């Protein structure tokens, strides 16, 4: 685009700051970092799956806090991996990025056993998963429901897309372009 649509997203950014920086939502990276990027995914969706590793990078570079917002619209499958996706960010967080990871290297479609592989894959119970989804069910849903409402006030119309700072990135970026907006808020 060009300047004054990206102008107009800086202020709906800061309209949003409250909603996008939530800090109840699952993060990887500096939790003390100012330079804090907001991602936008569902995991059925080719591209979000195509730059799982965009993502893991720009965490690992070590520069930022990276928060992840699942935003399931693809269907009951994508659904499904997001509530399971917070049921184990819920049990313990340290294991949400691993649920995450896994989910976007999926190749097909999830079913709710293919999704059990996984929980089971990263270390967690099944009666422990099972016990998270019921418990947390309430929040989960207030959790998804806030995002998607979130991605509806971006107007952006799809997945993935990236927050960083002020500035928003629609679809495949590529990682060069992440970095140095990084780096230039660094």
């Amino acid at each position: 685009s060009n300047a004054a649509r990206d102008n107009v997203t800086k202020s709906k950014i800061s309209q949003y700051k409250d909603q996008i920086f939530d800090l109840t939502y699952p993060y990887s990276g500096n939790e003390n970092s100012s330079v804090i990027a907001v991602g936008f995914l569902d995991y059925s969706c080719g591209h979000c799956k195509a730059i799982k590793n965009d993502i893991k990078q720009l965490i690992n570079d070590g520069k930022i806090k990276y928060i992840f917002r699942d935003a399931p619209i693809l269907g009951n499958a994508s659904l499904k991996a997001a509530k399971s996706a917070l049921a184990v960010y819920f049990l313990d967080k340290e294991k949400y990025f691993d649920f995450h990871h896994a989910a976007l290297s999926h190749k097909g479609e999830f079913s709710d056993e293919s999704i059990l592989d996984i929980v089971k894959n990263i270390g967690i119970d099944e009666d422990d998963f099972n016990d998270s989804i019921k418990d947390n069910a309430d929040k989960i849903e207030q959790m998804i429901n806030n995002s998607r409402l979130l991605v509806r006030d971006l107007g952006v119309g799809g997945t993935p897309f990236l927050i960083i700072g002020d500035s928003l990135f629609v679809g495949a970026t590529d990682l060069n372009v992440l970095r140095k907006k990084v780096d230039e808020l660094s």
